[PDB]
């Protein structure tokens, strides 16, 4: 399928333990992607002082349109030095990987896949 609807964790940033996917645009891009796909990934929502407490390269969910069955369609978009690899709407949030912190909320999501 080209959508996939997915209900992410959202996590507070000082809970989150790994803070990253890895160390290039294309392997936090892969790793998100995979995490997506086996459960395993969180959202933190962008707030003042969040991006400075993860690790670069990010990974965000952006909107890419305007929301079937109560899931905001959305796409990845990668940034380094601040310069971003994609191009979409509105930040949701920034990805990480879930290894067990208890959420705050569920998003719901249709990831383009």
């Amino acid at each position: 399928k080209t959508h996939v609807q997915l209900s992410l964790p959202v996590l507070q940033v000082r809970d989150v333990l790994v803070r990253g996917f890895g160390d290039s645009v294309e392997e936090v891009l892969s790793e998100a992607r995979q995490h997506l796909k086996d459960g395993t990934c969180g959202l933190v929502e962008v707030e003042k002082g969040v991006l400075p407490q993860l690790e670069q390269p990010y990974v965000f969910i952006k909107r890419s349109d305007a929301a079937p069955h109560g899931h905001v369609m959305v796409e990845l978009v990668a940034e380094l030095e601040g310069i971003q690899y994609g191009r979409s709407g509105e930040t949701l949030g920034v990805l990480v990987p879930h290894v067990g912190e208890i959420p705050v909320a569920y998003r719901k999501v249709l990831l383009r896949k």
